[PDB]
């Protein structure tokens, strides 16, 4: 028992050194006394309260927050005394605003806070029983802003024609969304959709929107405006005068953050956002996402387009394209409960008669799961001295064509993204969604790489999952005229990156499915002409599927053999080589294979090292280097070819390797497209190949992703645990990313080496009279196959229509 | 106006529906009936007074750590309500408490935060005119909490014997530590101690730091014990029974996170940590760190070593070890103003003479302006079995006596990691700290990536700017006899990390020396024979530098004309190989080109993709494979030597080759060390060459690093301008990270295909006899002046003791 060191100066002065004995426990009498020795607390004291006199909107919101955040820690009394703080507040703060919207918006939210408050306290006294309570659900509409009077349309109520309806959603997981007691303005005015689009948005300029709009207008103008009493002409819900009303446009955003602020402008222009709103009414609820509800009017140039019933969904933090999928069909699929569900992205504008093509094939057949439409570069004609472009529009039509056409023959597509796609709602319900989100519900440590690494490019998945349906039988088809036209990339870095995510989901979805093939079979219920028609494709594509892999060793052997050992070997027949100093002969293959050995290891080099944004100049020249060998090899091989006096093997093999793209194009009608761009294509497949396949297999590592008082212990174990805690999450993502980046460099040399090996081995144990004949055999039979397909599929599409009274 | 919607359940119910209209702004008498016609809200109230009659511990540090962060935005009057409202809060508090401890820091803080909310009310006033007001410095001095009576020492206070003080800092920027008014123990109690010793600590087990501590209490008992009147002996400051006085220790550890618990315990057990002051006295201040400062007395088995001044400071927040560096010698250097400053880590065991030999270098030659001690690898000959630390401890003993001596015999060393480096506090005041911290005062965007990237490894700046400092003479020096011993890695991995930041710091800082050497002739004062032989010096840098950068081309070379074409062409002296089958022949030149790149690109994919940590078989069989080649390659060599009858010039090259490394090692003493693992060091040659080489060049991308209250529109301001801010400090780090990666890509190109080019030219242009006397000659050339170094050293260390009379 020691009295306390006089020292009454801590804070007051700069340095103060002091002595605290502790065990003493001091005496209650001398602390008091030094606690009533001191009179200038009172002045601060009193300069505090003044300062608390009057209150403040942010401190209100930030109050509101703190109380948000602690219901969200599981503690309720001083999330009830942060909320009944908050509600006060800004109970007293609305009388001082002078701007109308503001004093009401302030006086309905502080009388939702102090109903909560209320609810809140009579639950906690045990008088109610629930679990998890939470503010109660309160939508809120307010007049549009802007409204064009000088615009006419078929009938609206002034209540849907004026008003824009707001509410914040807390659902975590989205399959409860019904349960929690939300609701659409579709829903509650008793008007029951049957169609719904998707249309996904993530860091897109207004443009993109406004065009992707104004083609679904004139495609539902289209559709009403088709004339009854004929074949062609649908029967039931989407006649005319009334289409309109039975369709749904949904628009899901991907973050605030990322959301471009020239975008958030024209949404708010047209009547679908409100920032004061948004501010105001979401203070509390903590929400995950706010949607907004409008039956939206557009008007371009002097014609005023159709109306169209629009929710716009928000989401608060940035996640994957498929959580917005995970949240458009489970909510809203649930809840509305439509027929079909289409899906597409932004900037995808689609011609007037998409939706009718599409609705007429999925009525008429009866057995279509799902289907797709044709995918288009816009304005391919114009500007055509770009060489990408008119390399891209070539691929498109070329791999529609042939490839689609092919597989929709026997009843299975593999869908490329990113495409204007529809299913019924109907196949899809049940087990297909559920293999369709399992990463999200399902974190990747038990999943593992392999399965991870698939779900990049997601559609396929979907497709597998519908044709081989467990006791249903549900085929897929393919749309020819349901065009959609999209917008390509003019420069070599983003189209790198995009056949990059292409290639990864296009490999492991393959994989997947070549793995996967006997659920088919095992469980689901087909005909059997259908298993073995599918059987059958099955063996295609496995040999597809082999040949493509080994596709830069059969390019490097095609060249180097052909070319350059015929120059070096006197095999042109336009030119005899048996003369000059057999210097040049060995120089010409000398200088081949250097280049082409330092052209890949730079391109390795790089594509492992950085990203491909600043090393532009690099790619670029490599490209060059490539076309321009490329380029020579092909005026080489023609002269060849023409100079040889031909034979029936030689006419047949040209044919069935070169002109069956000739054939089929002129067969659909589709050759000018072929004539134009079949030059810019062909100086493009060594960067196709080599560029594109490296920089896939090398980046393949891009993963994604309660105590109210207390005393001191409780306070030091709360801090140890937390720290526990955060270093053994810290310990789990370390262990996923070496997993995941072991596994993507154990396949990235499986490849390489196997085709060096295949390479080496074919150039020093085989001759180019004992290999080129097996190389051309190989190609003109997959040609073969394809053009066969493409011809079914035609005289298909040009007969049943006539033919299926009878079956 | 119209009355509000009959809306009086918004958060009671599930779901409500609700129309606000605007523009209104609402009758102010019908809003007022609405909230009089309200009376659960008084039972809500009731229960919220009687749960906030009670504080509690947990919110009054909330309420302080919040006012903090208030205090750091520069708001003034929401950081006085909170420290008021804290500081109230842990009064009420503290007379609940039963421990005594903590009931007396309690109402000191208490006590100390009322203090400082009076200040700051006066300062708000305008009182008082200040710049930044910051709560007043307090230091606490409590009892250690286990003392050991059965210690004999030379003589101690008992309130500096029995009581331990603890203060928090919020310095900054170090430069101000004095002026804020910050004070240690040791300028307090008038002690001036002439040496200070920094041992940096992060993430280290307690046994560790208890070695280095019992060892140097080993070193000052033999500084201690030795006798005065002789000519060895010391003169001065550094007598006898007062040593202890003289010398502080600083401990610097990293980051609270990342601190191993044990280490913890162990320091709390020696009296220098107590959780209980950490938590409670830095809750308002929101320090940058917390020093403890004792004298601690340390007992090891029956034996008491001597006390140790010690003051340990722990960072909050995780910094780079330059940050360390920066913290001791501006804060505590410029406050104690030493005579010398060394720099050790932790692990570092000395033995018992190295300080008596620094200080008696620094002191007889009184040109020194750093001296740097020899590195060992602690028990080498025990486990002799391993063969990495075999290698190791070889390439530790032939660097330190060559290159040391080399360098030295000049006056100018490159000191490698991690040395323990002893330099004195005159010749680095100035400019050559404000060099060396270059990186921390100024963003890496202004220097670029070159500059930045040699900070890696930062020592061989400041001998650099010692050496060559304006208007003086400072040169460096090797001493022999302080011998420091280290741990060193058992595995591969462990190694190559290592050996990465190792190559990468000293490539970088070679190419700022041999870029900025005319700064010695252009500025420095010394002698012109000292200018000579830096010029001589200098030349010789730059041949080595040249030849070591076309190193594994050279070995390439090497092993594939000897070996390989000897057998191939029949050069083997002790067979003939005129016969067999010509396929053989072939075939082993085949064998080892295939091997040979089939190696290197597995290795550089490797090294360029992920962490070698789950890439251990791989690393591991490579290794092995390019040992057992390079054991093939010595045996053949051996034997062809040995069956040439010989002759003068193979005689001498032979000598002058791989004899200088026993001459020199004979001529120092060491030699049984060379005997022992010269094996184990010759089978890892290509392995230390080419993997280390490629992993430091491939993962060169290793960079490091106000308004009170308010209106609506302010808010949306403010929320407005911080989402700007964020974006653009998102795109500065992409830059900063593109430009990075773009320069190491340019670096490791260049380096790979210069080898490769001169590989192949040499292949192709060259004979075996027409290459291999040339590089017999540069090798020859190396070790011979390397050996005359070495030579020149061991006469200047056994000479000039004697021969110092005269000059």
């Amino acid at each position: 028992p020691l009295p306390p060191p006089s020292i009454r100066s801590c804070g007051s002065q700069q340095y103060v050194t002091s002595y605290i004995p502790t065990g003493a426990a001091f005496p209650p009498s001398s602390v008091q006394d030094m606690i009533s020795s001191m009179k200038s607390y009172a002045s601060a004291t009193d300069l505090v309260r003044t300062y608390s006199e009057i209150p403040s909107v942010e401190e209100a919101l930030s109050t509101l927050d703190r109380a948000a955040a602690a219901l969200n820690a599981r503690r309720y009394r001083d999330a009830l005394k942060l909320y009944l703080e908050g509600g006060y507040a800004m109970a007293n703060v609305a009388e001082r605003q002078a701007n109308p919207k503001i004093c009401n918006l302030l006086t309905s939210k502080g009388f939702e806070t102090l109903n909560w408050c209320a609810r809140l306290c009579d639950w906690i006294e045990g008088r109610i029983k629930e679990k998890h309570p939470r503010p109660g659900v309160h939508k809120v509409g307010i007049p549009v802003s802007n409204w064009d009077e000088d615009w006419v349309g078929p009938f609206m109520d002034e209540e849907e024609a004026r008003r824009m309806w707001y509410t914040p959603v807390y659902c975590p997981h989205p399959i409860d969304f019904s349960n929690l007691g939300y609701r659409l303005r579709c829903v509650e005015t008793g008007r029951r959709p049957r169609l719904m689009i998707c249309i996904t948005m993530y860091n897109e300029g207004p443009q993109q929107l406004k065009a992707t709009l104004k083609k679904l207008a004139n495609n539902l103008a289209y559709l009403k405006e088709q004339m009854p009493g004929d074949e062609k002409s649908l029967t039931g819900a989407f006649a005319g005068d009334d289409v309109w009303q039975n369709v749904l446009v949904c628009i899901v955003a991907d973050g605030r953050e990322q959301v471009h602020p020239k975008t958030l402008d024209y949404l708010e222009a047209i009547g679908l956002y409100d920032e004061d709103l948004l501010t105001i009414n979401s203070a509390g609820i903590g929400a995950q996402c706010h949607l907004f509800e409008h039956t939206l009017q557009l008007s371009v140039n002097g014609k005023c387009l159709l109306p169209i019933q629009t929710v716009f969904a928000l989401k608060e933090n940035k996640a994957s394209k498929l959580d917005s999928h995970h949240w458009y069909f489970n909510a809203f699929a649930e809840q509305i409960q439509p027929e079909y569900t289409a899906v597409m992205d932004v900037g995808t504008m689609l011609t007037k008669s998409a939706l009718y093509h599409l609705l007429f094939a999925f009525e008429r057949n009866h057995q279509i799961g799902g289907a797709c439409g044709q995918l288009t570069v816009d304005n391919p004609f114009e500007n055509l001295s770009n060489w990408v472009i008119s390399a891209q529009h070539f691929e498109y039509k070329i791999s529609n064509i042939l490839d689609k056409s092919l597989e929709s023959c026997f009843g299975f597509i593999s869908v490329l993204p990113g495409a204007f796609s529809a299913y019924r709602y109907e196949a899809i319900r049940g087990a297909p969604l559920d293999a369709y989100f399992q990463t999200l519900n399902i974190e990747l440590d038990v999943l593992g790489p392999f399965i991870g690494n698939m779900y990049l490019a997601e559609d396929r998945i979907l497709s597998f999952e519908v044709v081989a349906r467990k006791n249903c039988n549900w085929t897929m088809h393919y749309v020819k005229d349901a065009v959609a036209r999209t917008d390509v990339p003019h420069d070599l870095v983003g189209l790198i990156s995009q056949r990059k995510r292409w290639l990864n989901g296009a490999f492991f979805a393959t994989l997947f499915s070549i793995w996967n093939w006997g659920r088919i079979y095992s469980e689901s219920k087909h005909t059997f002409v259908r298993k073995m028609a599918f059987l059958v494709f099955y063996v295609y594509h496995l040999l597809y599927t082999a040949f493509g892999f080994f596709l830069p060793a059969n390019l490097y052997l095609a060249l180097f053999f052909i070319v350059f050992q015929g120059f070096q070997q006197n095999r042109l027949e336009f030119i005899d080589t048996s003369e000059y100093s057999q210097t040049v002969l060995d120089c010409a293959v000398y200088i081949y294979n250097f280049s082409y050995l330092f052209g890949l290891l730079m391109l390795i080099i790089i594509g492992l090292g950085n990203n491909p944004k600043h090393m532009k100049l690099t790619y670029y020249f490599v490209g060059a280097v490539f076309g321009l060998m490329m380029m020579l090899s092909s005026l080489v091989g023609a002269g060849i070819f023409f100079s040889t006096p031909a034979t029936v093997h030689s006419i047949v093999v040209s044919i069935l390797t070169v002109g069956v793209y000739f054939i089929a194009s002129a067969l659909h009608g589709e050759v000018h497209h072929i004539f134009m761009t079949f030059t810019h294509y062909t100086a493009l497949i060594p960067s196709f190949v080599n560029i594109f396949t490296i920089y896939s297999f090398c980046n393949l590592q891009d993963l994604s992703w309660e105590t109210e008082k207390g005393d001191f212990k409780d306070v030091i174990a709360k801090r140890r645990a937390l720290e526990e805690l955060r270093r053994e999450e810290k310990e789990r993502v370390e262990n996923r990313k070496k997993n995941f980046e072991a596994f993507r460099t154990n396949v990235l040399l499986t490849w390489a080496f196997s085709n060096l090996i295949f390479a080496l081995f074919v150039v020093y144990f085989a001759s180019s009279s004992t290999y080129m004949p097996v190389l051309y055999i190989f190609v003109a039979s997959l040609n073969t196959c394809r053009l066969l397909g493409s011809i079914g599929h035609w005289v298909y599409i040009h007969t049943e229509g006539l033919r299926g009274r009878v079956i």
